[PDB]
């Protein structure tokens, strides 16, 4: 049963699957471990960290002959054909926006487990790797806004004056949102949140935020209308006005991302004022994203758009993805003795299995259990 | 007559400005007119807008020159000083020790100079003390500047996929900037130790919730060393703040403490612009050891916080105008009884009146 940790090899990738914490923790599961040398330089952990925990050090694509391998991202074109049958690998993947990728990992006779596709219930929360890095994300935008941003997020006297605390607007109360909402709200601003769930108010008003109310048959038709979208582009211009720092997290994957913040609604906010967007990816939230770099509008906004914000937290990235595989081999491996059971029958294993033996599995059908 | 004219600063990379519109709406509360010069508060985003709705006029050229009163951050270079006219009154940054020459091609121009550097460290100074405002700055920015550097949380946290520690977090100098460091790295949530040689700051820093270390001339050098040598090896962040007793900055930090830490781990060093604390600190620069620790270097800290260091430099000066025209009527009365004033003012119209006389 041998592990095998590549070097990630996407280009500015930072991350690596195993940290050596996560290494002793493979080795408790039976199995063993080869890290290709160099992989967790980027992370902070360099090759002899690996050896202390007890992995081997390989080089070249020796590491792709192990029975299983863990990865950030999904293999490149060049690194598919280093895969051999009955191989499992465990990666992002999205399945649905890449059926190229799909076919040309199941000829080549493997298991795919998506990290992308763990289901959303509870019991799957420690395996929740798109939650780890939401979670990393909303930090690591406040941490960005603070690098950028000119004034103190902190309220404070001093002998030369009242200074008055940064003023943030956090759109979208998922997991990214509630993490910057709590990084900022640690840096004493006054912190301000819309989500279009009503459920999450007390989440964000426990966490020191006010929950942003509407102007203004079913919920997700109210949300749709007219009316709510001029109510809440209505807000959002307002806040505009008055706030310093606004981080967007209206992102779903495979769509492009709504525009939700104006351009002139940007042009509106007092100079030096600045806009996380975490929607960057798939396009932004905002009409001044340019993704993978920071944008300063003419009346001095900065507007930014890098997309790879887990990679910027590297070595917090990397522990947390790596102890979601960990959790997911726990679930694979039950007697604890580097043997892979695949099985079915549970539900987070019927989800994230994507490729199974050469046949693709995904998309797994509804949960619904008895 | 009772105008001040707020430059550009011409500094390479100098991105402060000497008012706000803010500080330019007291300015004219005291009865001054203000000029300022197209541009001045671009980088530290104050808009000539801004400046025109707080009651300034935009102007050109080296049209701001011709105002009874300068303000600056850093020292006019010779092609200002010849734009100086007799009678005018310059307030900056001048450290007149370190430039002797600038202090007499002031005086040619038979003008009154107040150095915001040479302000007495009086009690009732504080309100005009530009270095205590900017020491303030760089110690809340030099952990922005590591949370930037750094590849882990500050933040202790609880998540489903285990419970991170928070950073641990050493400040070396407890005086203005390392408290300043110390609050930052507080509302991050970091566990903070913090050394200095002056025990009176103990009971400051313990309200802050830190730690203040203690040890174990030549042997108080060694056990400081052997202090921050043990530190090292447990912490993530140090932030190093001792500097100026009059004087190149001490090491305390050497290459064989930065080589022992983990991995990843951060060191802002403050006192880069008389050498470093540390090392391996590279003055302007980040230095990345081999064992991956990153050095921060920058000397321009304040400048990485333009807005706020402008804002509170720009306050400090506005008090100082405060002391020299107590009946708002745009007009400076210069009084060496006051001690402030004597030690701040330089050159007065056209003589050297610095160095002050001793005071305590
Ligand atoms: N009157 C007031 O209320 C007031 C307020 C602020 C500052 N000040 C004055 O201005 C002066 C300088 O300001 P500052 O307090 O920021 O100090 P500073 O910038 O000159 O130095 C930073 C601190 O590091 C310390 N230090 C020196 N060598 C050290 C070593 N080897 N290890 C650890 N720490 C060391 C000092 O004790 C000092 O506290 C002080 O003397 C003070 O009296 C006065």
């Amino acid at each position: 049963g041998r592990i095998g940790i590549p070097r990630e090899r996407l280009t500015n990738e930072t991350r690596v699957a195993a940290t050596p914490k996560t290494v002793e923790q493979l080795l408790k599961l039976g199995f063993t471990v080869a890290v290709e040398s160099g992989a967790g330089q980027l992370a902070s952990f360099d090759d002899k960290a690996f050896v202390q925990a007890g992995a081997e050090i390989v080089e070249g694509n020796s590491v792709w002959q192990s029975e299983i391998i863990l990865k950030v991202n999904a293999p490149l074109d060049d690194e598919i054909a280093l895969l051999n049958p009955g191989t499992t690998l465990v990666s992002f993947i999205w399945p649905a926006q890449n059926p190229e990728l799909m076919q040309k990992l199941a000829e080549r006779n493997v298991t795919v487990m998506a990290m992308d596709s763990v289901p959303r219930i509870s019991r799957a929360q420690s395996l929740d790797a798109l939650s780890s890095m939401a979670n990393i994300a909303g930090y690591r935008a406040i941490v960005e806004a603070a690098h950028e941003f000119g004034r103190f997020f902190t309220g404070q006297i001093t002998a030369a004056g009242k200074v008055p605390p940064a003023k943030v607007m956090v759109i979208g109360a998922g997991v990214a949102g509630l993490a910057a909402i709590g990084a900022a709200n640690s840096l004493g601003a006054i912190v301000r949140a819309f989500d279009t769930r009503p459920e999450v108010k007390e989440q964000v008003q426990s966490m020191g935020a006010e929950f942003l109310e509407l102007d203004f048959g079913d919920g997700y038709a109210k949300v749709m209308s007219d009316a709510f979208i001029k109510a809440e582009m209505e807000l959002f211009a307002a806040q505009a006005k008055e706030v310093d720092i606004i981080v967007t997290t209206a992102l779903i994957p495979g769509k492009p991302a709504p525009k939700l913040i104006t351009r002139e609604m940007v042009d509106s906010m007092k100079a030096g004022s600045v806009i996380v967007d975490l929607a960057a990816q798939n396009g932004g939230n905002c009409e001044y994203t340019v993704p993978g770099e920071i944008f300063t509008t003419e009346n001095g906004v900065k507007v930014i758009g890098y997309t790879d914000l887990p990679g910027r937290l590297p070595t917090q990235s990397s522990q947390l993805y790596g102890t979601n595989l960990v959790n997911l081999l726990k679930l694979l491996c039950k007697e604890k003795d580097g043997n892979i059971t695949v099985d079915f029958d549970d539900v987070v294993i019927r989800g994230v299995t994507v490729i199974r033996a050469g046949e693709i599995t995904w998309p797994a059908p509804p949960i619904q259990v008895s």
